[PDB]
């Protein structure tokens, strides 16, 4: 039986002092890492000078020396030249000549273009707008193209299509690639290679995604090795050709958490390769990519060069980015082991390819700081620097200066020196971008130094892959070659010396202004959690320690009373992936005793609801201070107790963190003496999310001023506790949180004590109804409904069609639907393929599944965890054995016999025919997949409404009119346009569902407060300035009626509503996250009285909604003459369960009126309804007797901006 | 410039649908179309569908999509001043068909 | 000012839409106003005219 956490993360290799100073310099503060690659880059003033004078002999060149040719014949506008492109490049893939001349010349020219062009023509239209106006939109704008298309060949005709199709076919045949196919490269690269130039050929792909494809891009790599030594023809690695490759491309786990396999699989596969170009005696690059494959890639870099096997050939190479902070480190690294190994390594410098991804990485994990340098000059002087140190090292390694930058090119040839000879070191730059550069570089003419060509190689498709981020290194404003066409930018300007600039800096090395550290995301409102880097090979070190101490711990869980821990039956608590695991003990909560807490809290509640709100918060912000801390061992527990792996437990961590700070912050920003506790608060809270869920709805029900009962799911009771001890150390007095461990006869009894003045329920729907029915039986001592919010199940689709990219989609659909083993309630259920692209999507999907490793959490390697319960597992097996049955076809991943001693699914993949296929949320790892036909999209979204769950939901598409159909006509609650659908983040994806997913308000937004006191404050940014047309008719028709003082009441109704609220919430770069305030549907009206039916209709449509009225009312004569507007909007209902789902409900009398018609309302089927009620007297006397927060539903959508391949902003 | 009633049969001189109304088919003029499609549009299109009307189904979605209705530009102009122009609903259209096929042709441009 | 507009906008508005499908509709009647008797006279007949049609 393996101990805990003894395999957690094994470094590959031990770590020498040249591998830890490197990963020491991860993430070193900006301001630390500067001044050294100041003095390093320091030459003398004459060298500056002649460097100057070289620079602007090259820029001079540069400027006295294609689309715009086309867009200026034929006076096209942007979205012209864009459409056009797009149309050459469907076009180009007619692949006969003759029949696209003649589709051209016979019906594309004479008119409709679109019936004879399953995809959109402008799926590529991001690209294409990046080469006509240097700009990148992040989606596109199809209905604008498709005008400007019609437009341009209706004035244009045929002329301007074959204009287009040649352009189109130049660019993509000969300037973005050098050619289609490696042999067509080469023939192309005589030309160049007389001239003094070499070559080192790029087959365009990267990332694989399943086992397949890297089997397919390694018999590219090694086909193409074959045809560049064939033509290299013993010229060597220095005049000759070579290839560079990817390791991303070659294995598709290519990470540190699967380092093992990453050796075991991927290792060999590069030896091969190089192995062969060896034998051809040609170059082999490694090309560097995201910061968290720096250091894992060196492992491979190191056993390569100390490889037998491949000793006499000097070809190896590897790409070091400058733009990285370790990027001295690595060069010391890569240069001894260039001594010990007696192999001159061919070390490529590059500035960095992947900078504004890291940007948004770093802020994501909320790191400490950012693994590449935030000021471009910054990236330059650090490229300099290193340059000084590979050029005092030539006889050891072979230096390769990749840039563009003639003021960099300009520095190291006056570096260099007078000697050289070929070996020595070169330049290199990127096919059709370099040449008129390096052409006044290379030659005895010239400088007579050598420049590498890097060629692209592939045919359009996978061109049209990656080609953002390629376009991106010249586009950006910070760029060189922008710069150097910009006609607003001198010569002068370009030869600045970044190194003399960076030293007379105010502070030298300073962060850049407009970029956000990833703990100051969030500015002065509140700071954001700290995350945890699984690359950093300190931190898993570090962490290894920390997860074996967490698992020798004696953790308990105990009813801690007001009065002390009281006694119960005690139990163990075993680990879900290996019940021999035992993780600690729970005793467990006598109904008695839950009552006993109740009562407790009562007598305490006016206690604590006088400590001031700001004093509270301060609780809340030391007990995140404590979680912070506390990680580690909170991690360990985590993952024992609940199953999760450690990324998921540090996120999970993190939401508490974040929770606690969040609401600190809402309860600073709004809470006063007027806004009076509810009193005591039961919280119960799920197993999935045994920390994050657990704290936040304990912080918000304390900080608000409630005492708070908290039962904890059965399941995943130690961490709560241990969450309970934490916040009783930040303060929070005993009286005023006492824990209460058991089952759901604990939260039963809780739920239905005297005393309890609010219920605060996150787990299953069917559980949620139990606890309404409970609560239908009951007011306050006030005569009104107990509040509760019930945040529930879902059925969560993600609708794909096909523009979207399968790489992208596959990542997101695996991690959406099987991390946690599918166990959050936002996991994505239902994946719904357009019927074009179902097939190759699928394939991926299923080659990706069965790349995932399920086990026992406590090693990094585990990608999936197990289910909770043996229960839960029976449960989720039966369904998938029902889906079989029916003949659907399911994958499933085979699992270890190790997974034998504990609860585990495999992740499973099942087909189904139709959305009805699925009744109820499985909550396990089990993705079902469906197809459409594009035309039936909006008949889907239908289908995927019609469920009645509304909790999250995907869409991935690059196309706007998609975006815009699907988001105004799905209805849930948290929306994902091309990312995955799950983590939403407190105060960014506010996060909470409608219909049978959630009665709110969300969780982690402003609203939520709100509801745990008796009166609402105002929350933060929370109003609108529209009027909803409906309300403002419903006011005159009032006022015509002669009901002057509900005209009025309307009115203010109208301006009062929030409805129409649409703020863009602070967070990370490369996403916008959004949240708006919609109506909620329809609402039951229960009127007692004439006045109090206007005074319900008017809250109703002040807020968007509709209504269905409660016939037995007798007040269908109070609504006579109605304008039309308003009697769409009403309906009258004699049997309310027949007329549902309602979405909430306004009741009108006496205490005893409120509690039957709230029992009728609980037995309605399907949704729990949030339901307010107010007595004739209450509607006379408060104007927000009904109070409008809970009449509107909150909608938050988040969009990946980076998604075309890269972040405009920045 | 131009209105709507008593004001104007428009289109409004002075814009970008002036000249189309003088030529027997108008061109797609600068920068008009619209993202949105009207939802009552997409829910006609789906009644069509089920009745297996399927070419004017699929010319009801073609006209959801050629519809500008919720076009929403702002127009170059003096400093110190936004000009917006924006394409809304007309109102309520009299439809004088002859033909089913007709009629649903006529109520899929107008919805749309 | 509002002549010159009229003259350069529907100059514009055709150079970037009409090509040979959009034929004209033939002779324009353009009557106008005495309230803007250069402005709004100018513009209706530009119009006409840009399009292909014959004024009156
Ligand atoms: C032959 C060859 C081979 C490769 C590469 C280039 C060439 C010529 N690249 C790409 C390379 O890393 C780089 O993006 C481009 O070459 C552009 O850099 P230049 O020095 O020519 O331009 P220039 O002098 O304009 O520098 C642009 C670069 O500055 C950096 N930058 C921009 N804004 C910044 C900011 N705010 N803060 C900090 N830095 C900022 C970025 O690195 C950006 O690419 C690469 N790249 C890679 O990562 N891995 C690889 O394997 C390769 N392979
Ligand atoms: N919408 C959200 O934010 C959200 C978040 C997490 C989980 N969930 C949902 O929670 C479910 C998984 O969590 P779970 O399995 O712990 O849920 P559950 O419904 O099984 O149990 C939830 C909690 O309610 C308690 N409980 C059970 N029966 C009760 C009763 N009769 N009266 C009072 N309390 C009772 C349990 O002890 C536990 O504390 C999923 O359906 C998931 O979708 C929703
Ligand atoms: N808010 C969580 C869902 C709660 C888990 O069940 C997420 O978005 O992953
Ligand atoms: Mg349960
Ligand atoms: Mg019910």
């Amino acid at each position: 039986a393996p101990a805990p956490f003894a395999d957690f993360a094994p470094p590959v290799r031990p770590q020498s002092t040249l591998r830890r100073a490197i990963t020491a310099a991860y993430r070193r503060p900006e301001t630390e890492c500067l001044p050294p690659l100041v003095e390093a880059a320091t030459q003398s003033k004459e060298i500056r000078d002649a460097a100057a004078s070289t620079a602007r002999k090259l820029i001079e060149a540069l400027r006295g020396k294609g689309v715009e040719g086309l867009v200026q014949e034929y006076s096209l506008s942007s979205q012209e030249g864009v459409a056009l492109m797009c149309l050459a490049e469907a076009l180009l893939r007619i692949p006969d000549t003759a029949t696209r001349d003649a589709l051209i010349r016979d019906k594309i020219a004479d008119g409709n273009w679109k019936s004879h062009l399953s995809r959109s023509l402008f799926v590529n239209a991001a690209t294409w707008g990046l080469v006509v106006t240097g700009k990148l939109t992040s989606t596109v704008n199809d209905r604008s193209l498709a005008a400007a298309l019609t437009r341009l060949i209706s004035r244009c005709g045929e002329p301007v299509i074959r204009r287009g199709v040649d352009m189109a076919m130049r660019m993509m045949g000969e300037q973005f690639v050098t050619g289609e196919t490696i042999r067509e490269a080469l023939k192309r690269s005589k030309e160049l290679e007389e001239k003094g130039f070499s070559y080192s050929y790029d087959m365009l792909g990267e990332a694989a995604t399943t086992a397949a494809d890297a089997e397919r891009y390694y018999r590219d790599y090694e086909s193409a090795i074959h045809a560049i030594g064939k033509a290299s023809a013993g010229r060597g690695i220095y005049e000759g050709p070579g290839i560079s490759i990817k390791l991303s491309a070659l294995h598709p786990r290519y990470s540190r958490a699967q380092a093992a396999r990453v050796m075991g699989e991927l290792l060999p596969r590069v030896k091969a390769l190089a192995l062969l170009a060896k034998n051809y005696d040609i170059g082999l690059n490694i090309d560097a990519e995201e910061a968290d494959r720096l250091e894992l890639s060196l492992d491979l870099l190191e056993v390569l060069c100390l490889d037998g096997d491949l000793s006499g050939w000097n070809g190896m190479g590897f790409v070091v980015q400058a733009y990285g902070k370790r990027c001295p480190f690595v060069l010391d690294f890569i240069i001894d082991l260039a001594r010990r190994s007696g192999r001159r390594i061919m070390v490529r410098l590059v500035k960095g390819a992947y900078w504004d991804a890291e940007i948004k990485r770093a802020q994501l994990d909320g790191l400490a700081d950012f693994p590449v340098f935030t000021r471009k000059i910054h990236t330059d002087v650090s490229y300099i620097a290193c340059a000084a140190k590979l050029l005092a090292a030539t006889d050891v390694v072979f230096p390769q200066f990749a840039t563009h930058n003639a003021q960099t090119l300009a520095a190291i040839y006056h570096m260099a020196g007078k000697d050289f000879h070929v070996g020595k070191y070169e330049f290199q730059c990127l096919h059709g971008m370099g040449e008129p550069l390096y052409e006044e570089v290379v030659g005895r003419g010239k400088l007579d130094r050598p420049c590498r060509i890097y060629a692209p190689v592939g045919t359009h498709e996978t061109l049209l892959a990656y080609l953002v981020r390629r376009l991106l290194e010249n586009g950006a404003n910070s760029s060189f070659v922008h710069r150097i066409n910009d006609p607003k930018v001198s010569i002068d300007e370009l030869i600045a010396d970044p190194v003399e600039v960076v030293r007379a800096m105010p502070v030298v090395g300073a962060k850049h202004d407009r970029i956000a550290l990833p703990a100051e995301l969030f500015g002065d409102a509140r700071t954001n959690s700290a995350g945890l880097d699984l690359s950093n090979e300190e931190t898993l070190a570090s962490l290894t320690e920390a997860l074996r101490e967490s698992a020798a711990m004696k953790w308990t869980a105990l009813p801690q009373l007001a009065t002390g821990p009281a006694a119960g039956e005690t139990r163990t608590v075993l680990n879900p992936g290996d019940h021999r695991d035992v993780v600690g003990s729970v005793t467990e909560t006598s109904e008695e005793d839950a009552r006993r807490a109740v009562r407790l809290a009562a007598d305490a509640a006016p206690d604590w609801a006088a400590v001031p709100p700001s004093e509270r918060a301060a609780c809340l912000d030391r007990a995140a201070e404590l979680m912070q801390a506390r990680m580690p061992t909170l991690l360990g527990l985590i993952i024992r107790e609940a199953g999760k792996s450690a990324l998921n437990a540090i996120a999970e961590v993190r939401e508490a963190i974040d929770f606690l700070r969040y609401y600190a912050e809402q309860t600073r920003r709004t809470l006063g003496p007027g806004h009076g506790p509810l009193g005591p608060i039961v919280c119960i809270s799920p197993w999935n999310f045994p920390l994050a869920i657990f704290t936040g709805q304990i912080a918000a029900a304390l900080v608000a001023g409630n005492p708070v009962l908290a039962k904890p799911a059965e399941e995943t009771p130690l961490i709560a506790a241990e969450g309970v001890r934490i916040l009783r150390e930040a303060g929070i007095p005993a009286s005023a949180l006492q824990l209460l461990p058991g089952d759901g006869r604990v939260g039963a009894a809780l739920v239905a004590a005297a005393e309890t003045a609010g219920v605060m329920f996150t787990g299953s729907t069917e559980v949620a109804r139990l606890i309404q029915a409970q609560l239908a039986d009951r007011l306050s001592p006030a005569g009104r409904p107990i509040p509760l919010i019930a945040e529930t199940g879902g059925q969560n689709a993600m609708i794909v069609d096909s523009s979207a990219l399968a790489e992208q989609v596959v990542g997101d659909v695996i991690t959406s639907a099987f991390d946690s083993a599918g166990q959050r309630s936002s996991a994505l259920r239902v994946l719904c393929l357009q019927e074009d692209v179902a097939d190759r999507i699928l394939t991926m999907l299923k080659g990706a599944l069965h790349e995932l490793h399920i086990g026992r959490t406590d090693r990094l390697s585990v990608d999936v965890g197990p289910v909770i319960t043996s229960e839960a597992k029976d449960n989720i097996e039966k369904h998938i054995e029902r889906m079989r049955g029916l003949g659907r076809k399911v994958e499933q991943i085979g699992l270890a016999s190790e997974t034998g001693v504990g609860t585990f699914v495999p992740p499973t993949i099942i087909e189904l025919e139709k959305l009805s296929d699925l009744q109820r949320e499985v909550f396990g790892p089990v993705l079902h997949v469906i197809r459409y036909r594009r035309d039936d999209l909006d008949r889907l979204v239908d289908d995927v409404n019609a469920t009645g769950y509304g909790l999250t939901f995907g869409l991935h598409t690059r196309l706007d009119e998609t975006i815009a159909h699907v988001t105004s006509r799905i209805k849930a609650g948290n929306l994902y346009i091309n990312r995955n659908i799950i983590g939403a983040v407190v105060g960014v994806q506010p996060f909470g569902g409608r219909g049978l997913s959630g009665t709110g308000p969300k969780a982690g937004g402003p609203l939520y407060l709100g509801r745990l006191v008796t009166t609402a404050p105002v929350p933060p940014q929370h109003s609108s300035v529209h009027t909803d047309p409906v309300l403002l008719d419903f006011a005159k028709w009032l006022d015509g009626k002669g009901a002057r003082a509900e005209a009025e009441a309307a009115r203010n109704a109208g301006s009062s509503s929030a409805l129409g609220l649409d703020l863009e919430l602070p967070g990370p770069v490369g996403e916008r996250n959004l949240y708006t305030l919609h109506a909620r549907g329809r609402i039951l009206l229960v009127p007692a009285t004439e006045s109090g039916l206007y005074h319900q209709l008017a809250a109703a449509l002040a807020t968007g909604n509709s209504v269905a009225i409660d016939a037995a009312s007798g007040l269908q004569a109070s609504l006579k003459n109605l304008p039309q507007t308003v009697g769409l909007r009403v309906s009258w209902s004699k049997d309310w369960a027949a007329d549902g789902p309602f979405a909430g409900a306004l009741v009108e009398g006496d205490a005893e009126r409120i509690r039957a018609v709230n029992k009728a309302i609980a037995a309605l089927p399907g949704p729990l309804l949030l339901v307010q009620a107010a007595s004739s007297g209450e509607i006379a006397r408060n104007p927000d007797a009904y109070c409008l927060n809970w009449l509107v539903e909150e909608v938050s959508a988040s969009i990946n901006t980076a998604a075309a391949g890269g972040n405009a902003s920045l």
